[PDB]
């Protein structure tokens, strides 16, 4: 299965902190990585004063199942990060969040996939569609069809 993953960054040079994720997603069993996308600086968005954030996404073949994917994608965040209870209202090291699961439809208390908003981040489907221009969705939408409505304006890169 191919899996993609987002991988955002606020805290604690980015740039470090997803390049220290990339070497840790490497290191998942009965995976590897097939690619990476570009890195993309996202502005705030909002009032609160943070960081920029670092989005990327990344090609991982997989022969784990879903939950064992998120496991280990759990256990690379709570072991990287000096993790703590204000990372969920500020500034984050790292998020690592499934978007897709092969073409997989998900809906369980612990994961849901597709990830339940990622059609409304470009931070997602910009660095998303590098990796993997001819996506299409479980639910049949393609990729480039919902980018081509230029609703979402393409990210600089960091
Ligand atoms: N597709 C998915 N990828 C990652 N976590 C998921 C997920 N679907 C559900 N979850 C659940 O989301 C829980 C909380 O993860 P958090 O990283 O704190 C949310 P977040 O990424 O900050 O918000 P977001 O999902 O709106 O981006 C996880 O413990 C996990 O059980
Ligand atoms: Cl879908
Ligand atoms: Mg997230
Ligand atoms: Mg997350």
């Amino acid at each position: 299965t191919v899996a993609y993953i987002a991988i955002g960054s606020n805290l604690a040079s980015p740039l470090e902190q997803v390049n220290a994720a990339l070497k840790a997603l490497g290191d998942i069993p009965e995976s590897h990585i097939l690619t990476v996308s570009s890195f993309y600086r996202t502005p705030p968005l909002g009032p609160q004063d943070q960081p920029d954030a670092l989005n990327a996404a990344v090609a991982l073949e997989t022969s784990l199942a879903p939950e064992e994917l998120l496991n280990h994608t759990q256990r690379i965040e709570l072991q990287q990060g000096r993790v703590r209870k204000a990372e969920r209202w500020g500034p984050r090291t790292l998020d690592l969040d499934i978007m897709l699961f092969g073409n997989e439809v998900i809906n369980t208390e612990r994961l849901t996939v597709p990830h339940y908003d990622m059609k409304n981040r470009g931070f997602m489907l910009w660095p998303l569609f590098e990796i993997a221009p001819e996506l299409v969705f479980p639910d049949g939408e393609m990729l480039r069809q919902i980018l081509h409505t230029r609703a979402f304006d393409k990210l600089n890169k960091w």
